[PDB]
């Protein structure tokens, strides 16, 4: 097979506006390719060599360094050729253009040959093995074929088509037509390697691909969520059962092992292992297995602390130059959610709950590789309760994922098997305030020894009396729950204090100290309260409306709190009816 049909393709390329006559010319290219070399056409045809995933170096050499290579190629000192490239504005058709001025045509063998040489050459003296390489393509090769080995190398091959473009000129190709496109996204999906995929079109034919698996050190196109506001919504999409994570803010890893090799590529499939030392090492001290897919989500961590840091901070790392620095500045936690391939078995076709308790099962208990935090929700309530929990730790939100036998991996696609919860609650029932603790109430029944609820009270400039507004019972954890007992009783008082008024009688008066960050649905009128004592209804306050427990405020003293003004401010611009 020669060159020369893929310089046609390329130019004419440059010349086309149909999509139609686009796929004509991609799947008559390629049909006329040669079988034996498909796999590395399906890349030349975009512009690249091989697939980003590998992690070999982009085709590059210095425009100085062209111009010599051009310059020997046609035997024409440096220093015309730099005059043409003045006036005209492309080497390439510079090099074209000085060829047509002056015996076995070129390869595409050799030219991917050749080309990959000058990619992976590096090191001391590399340079001149480059401008020699190139010159001896660029002579061999004809007036058009040299201007486009030219945009080639400079990555000015523009072209803009990829992956997607070339399947669907395969199914046309080799499929037989358009209906085969099904098959080959499908197994693209499971196995992101168009020349893998080809090869096997060619060899073994259209029908192999119904069974293809993926391929351990080959990504899986990544699994993606759609996205609603609502959570009853999104539970009823479920069928009132889900498994809901902790949405992460940091990069989508895929981790691949092979017997000992371990590889990580990125949410676009870039190979990013380089970056991730310590990951590599994480993964092979702590995660068990011979070979496997799983994914996570990678996450900058605080030094002391511990506190996630935001996906920025991951960012600053990549352009540290010493790598053992970044680590320091920059340590990681690895939250690991999903499991596709364990030892030779395809774990895309069963169920979440499946691909979870294997999961759990391999990662031995350590401080830098753990399982997402989850629960099981049943329903609506846990998911708030989670989701607010998320939040409440500067969390985005929350990941909720089916569960059975339909809860497979859908590699590739976006669908309703995930469903983003996002801070996007904005456009919901929310409005936030600080409240001051003024008491508190013990619980009910088998668990009620507990201080389980807290009277909030908002403050009044004019009065300097605190006034309460909510009896709160969620938004604790167990943990703090306990922490609150001795925290409330350290200033337990006997009678309520004077700056404190409210109608309603908690079990245990308390000074008013403490602030909490509150959130509700709407501001309601409700004679229990004193909050707006009687200003938009007689004998009634106001008050918030399903209230839950956030965060606590020590950087805010009780003064500091939302006034009684602040939530008729609020109250009075609530749509009327
Ligand atoms: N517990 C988790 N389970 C599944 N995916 C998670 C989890 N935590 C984080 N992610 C992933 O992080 C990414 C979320 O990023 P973001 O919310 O910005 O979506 P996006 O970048 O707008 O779109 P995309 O979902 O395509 O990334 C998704 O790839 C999502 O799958």
């Amino acid at each position: 097979m020669e060159f020369k049909v893929i310089a046609e393709y390329f130019d004419k390329l440059e010349k086309i506006s149909s999509r139609l006559q686009l796929t004509a010319l991609l799947a008559d290219l390629l049909s006329k390719s040669d079988k034996t070399i498909i796999d590395k056409v399906v890349y030349i045809i975009q512009g690249k060599l091989w697939p980003d995933f590998l992690g070999y170096p982009e085709l590059g050499i210095g425009e100085k360094f062209l111009i010599k290579a051009i310059s020997i190629a046609t035997n024409t000192d440096e220093n015309s050729v730099e005059n043409l490239y003045k006036t005209i504005g492309d080497l390439g058709e510079v090099a074209r253009r000085l060829k047509s001025k002056q015996k076995e045509s070129l390869t595409v063998d050799e030219v991917y040959s050749t080309l990959s040489k000058v990619a992976l050459t590096t090191g001391e003296g590399s340079r001149d093995l480059k401008i020699r390489l190139l010159a001896g393509l660029l002579k061999k090769a004809d007036p058009l074929e040299a201007k486009f080995l030219v945009r080639f190398v400079e990555g000015r091959l523009r072209v803009g088509i990829g992956d997607a473009t070339v399947l669907d000129a395969m199914a046309i190709a080799f499929g037989g037509g358009q209906s085969a496109s099904e098959i080959i996204e499908r197994a693209y999906n499971l196995r992101a390697d168009l020349g893998n995929i080809a090869k096997i079109i060619v060899e073994k034919g259209i029908e192999a691909l119904k069974t293809l698996k993926p391929q351990v050190g080959i990504p899986i196109r990544p699994m993606l969520a759609e996205r609603l506001s609502n959570p009853e919504e999104i539970l009823k999409k479920m069928g009132g059962n889900a498994i809901v994570d902790y949405k992460y803010d940091g990069e989508r890893a895929q981790i691949h092992k092979k017997e000992d090799k371990i590889f990580i590529f990125s949410r676009r499939l870039e190979n990013i292992t380089s970056q991730y030392p310590d990951v590599v090492d994480y993964v092979s001290k702590y995660i068990e297995g011979k070979e496997f897919i799983i994914e996570g989500e990678i996450v900058a961590i605080d030094p002391e602390s511990g506190e996630m840091r935001p996906f920025q901070e991951l960012m600053h790392r990549k352009r540290k130059s010493d790598i053992y620095e970044a680590i320091k500045e920059y340590p990681v936690n690895v939250f690991l959610f999903d499991l596709m391939y364990y030892e030779d078995v395809d774990y895309t076709t069963k169920p979440l709950e499946a691909r979870r308790k294997l999961l759990e099962s391999i990662v031995k208990p350590n401080d830098y590789v753990k399982i997402a935090h989850h629960i099981q929700a049943n329903n609506v309530e846990d998911l708030k309760s989670f989701f607010y929990r998320a939040i409440s730790e500067g969390g985005e939100g929350v990941m909720v994922k089916a569960i059975g036998k339909d809860a497979i991996y859908q590699a590739g696609a976006r669908g309703w098997l995930w469903i983003k919860l996002k801070r996007d609650y904005q456009s919901e029932m929310a409005d936030t305030v600080d409240l001051v603790v003024v008491g508190g109430f013990y619980g009910k029944g088998k668990r009620g020894g507990k201080i389980s609820s807290l009277l909030m009270a908002a403050y009044n400039p004019k009065t300097d009396s605190f006034e309460s507004v909510c009896k709160v019972a969620s938004g604790f954890s167990d943990e703090q729950l306990d922490e609150l007992q001795k925290k409330l009783m350290e200033i337990k008082r006997d009678v309520k204090h004077p700056r404190v008024n409210s109608k309603m009688e908690p079990d245990i008066w308390v000074e008013p100290v403490y602030v909490a960050e509150i959130i509700g649905s709407e501001i309601t009128i409700s004679p229990l309260h004193t909050c707006c004592q009687d200003v938009v209804e007689k004998d009634a306050g106001l008050s918030i409306r399903f209230p839950r427990f956030i965060r606590w405020r020590d950087d805010k003293s009780p003064e500091d709190a939302t006034t009684t003004d602040e939530i008729l401010e609020m109250y009075n611009k609530q749509p009327k009816k």
